[PDB]
């Protein structure tokens, strides 16, 4: 009823050099996913340092997305969020301009809105596009949350919101979602617990593990979509080191450091006010990353 | 250290027909300067600075220096951002139109660590030569400027002369006065505004100031002239619209204020921002009848 993007989907890094986005390792690190059984690629959210990128920089990252998926079945779930309504509307139209398959809107940080704020401030998103929108609640980041009322009222009213990346350690809203409004795409934010939100009824992820071990989120997901529930665990239950290890600091300073660590990007660069690791930080990092067997290109 | 002090308040920014009502926001800047407000934050959260586009911020940073040019009231402007580029780029543009100072919000969403955040300040004090207050206000960006980390920016950068306090944390203002006694630490919550003048604090920059600017401006002087009882008799008395102005997310409640007191045409937000629950609206239009509303 509802057109919807779901399975393994990456929150990419944005790779950086000298300062500038390495657009060449961007692509290549998208080509790694694609290769790797990923479903959808999101860039420039969270995990992409949306908030250090310039709106030229947003938009050439989509760009990049769009082109390298294109004659394959992966999708690009564009970040395309604001606490201001008119910039979240004008960050999907501009998503969907550049040829996004649907877009993920994070709710609004700092500025707290109301509930009914939040559905006003959804619907207006909604209403900019004819792309499927993905809801993303992240009360630790944002200081406010989407509640389920206000989510499944969203997803009734409105054709394009399908579904919410849930990153709130909740699994008890992940069972008031579902059963409430189970026709809803639920999405895991957050890697730790992607199996007993799969196992619930949702229908994908949102992952930052996936940058470093996209085949083995991919075989999590996929088994759990087709109720292996015992294999999709085992998986979950191995990745639970690397997941937990990848929030040491603030996402995405672990991931990126790990990437780096692999061989997979170039330089250790982030945009201030993101830095590198504690020395200390960076040894963990290195020392998880010992069991797990890391994809090349 | 150059300082700026004392009874502040952070400005609403008023909307008429989905523009800023420029006549309106210098009208409530001439009404803040007749009522012994010390110094005005144009463009702060109470000021929806996250919705207004960077030429409103241009704007109403104008409008406030211009208007109390030839007073002794200064301009403390807003100009934080979760990247430091940016930050940058909004202190020198504050610096270029005349204001005396700027407030630097905490990195909201993109949670940096310590060492973030002291390269973040440290990138915006140097970049200006004008005080720079930092901001703190954890519940609102998902991130804390620890003491230690605050204190090594005073210490480290000129500019850095102390922080607005907006996290409900008593504690931390007692650690940041005993380690560092010459930072001005500023309250950015107006029900414990005593509390922390009482215990060395500097200044407030309020959002309750908007309704009732004689009041916290008269608590605050009596606060920094060390009249205790009559600065905690007037935040006492303050407590009922301190808290009623929380309702909901500031600004929501203190627009509906002052919607509700005349001082403004129209009950406007900028979404995600939007009118309060029809509950809260009563409750507010009533704790308001307990206190006398000066007009222009
Ligand atoms: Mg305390």
């Amino acid at each position: 009823d509802k057109n919807i993007i779901i399975g393994a989907m990456t929150a990419l890094i944005t790779p950086f050099k000298n300062g500038k986005v390495d657009e060449q390792s961007y692509a290549r690190l998208i080509k790694r996913q694609i290769e790797n059984g990923i479903d959808a690629v999101v860039p420039v959210g969270t995990t992409g340092e949306s908030a250090t990128l310039t709106a030229e920089e947003h938009r050439t990252c989509i760009e990049i997305a769009v082109e390298t998926c294109k004659g394959t079945k992966v999708k690009v779930l564009a970040g395309a969020g604001s606490n201001a309504t008119h910039e979240a509307v004008g960050l999907a139209k501009f998503a969907k301009e550049h040829g996004a398959d649907g877009i993920l809107s994070v709710a609004p940080y700092y500025n707290k809105p109301t509930q009914q704020g939040l559905y006003e401030h959804y619907k207006a998103i909604a209403q900019s596009v004819d792309i499927p929108v993905l809801l993303y609640n992240v009360p630790g980041r944002t200081g406010c949350e989407i509640s389920t009322d206000t989510i499944i009222k969203l997803f009734r009213d409105c054709e394009n919101i399908y579904g919410v990346k849930e990153a709130s350690g909740n699994i008890d809203k992940c069972v008031d979602l579902l059963a409430h409004e189970p026709r809803m795409m639920l999405i895991s934010g957050e890697d730790a617990i992607n199996y007993p939100i799969l196992s619930n009824g949702g229908k994908g992820v949102i992952s930052v593990t996936s940058n470093l071990l996209p085949d083995m989120i991919s075989a999590l997901t996929h088994f759990a979509l087709d109720e292996n529930y015992k294999e999709a665990k085992k998986i979950n239950d191995e990745l639970y080191n690397i997941n937990k290890i990848l929030f040491c600091e603030s996402n995405p300073i672990p991931i990126k450091t790990a990437m780096y660590l692999a061989g997979l990007i170039e330089s250790l660069e982030f945009r201030l006010p993101l830095c590198s690791p504690s020395k200390e930080n960076f040894a963990k990092i290195e020392e998880v990353m010992k069991k797990y067997k890391i994809k090349g290109f």
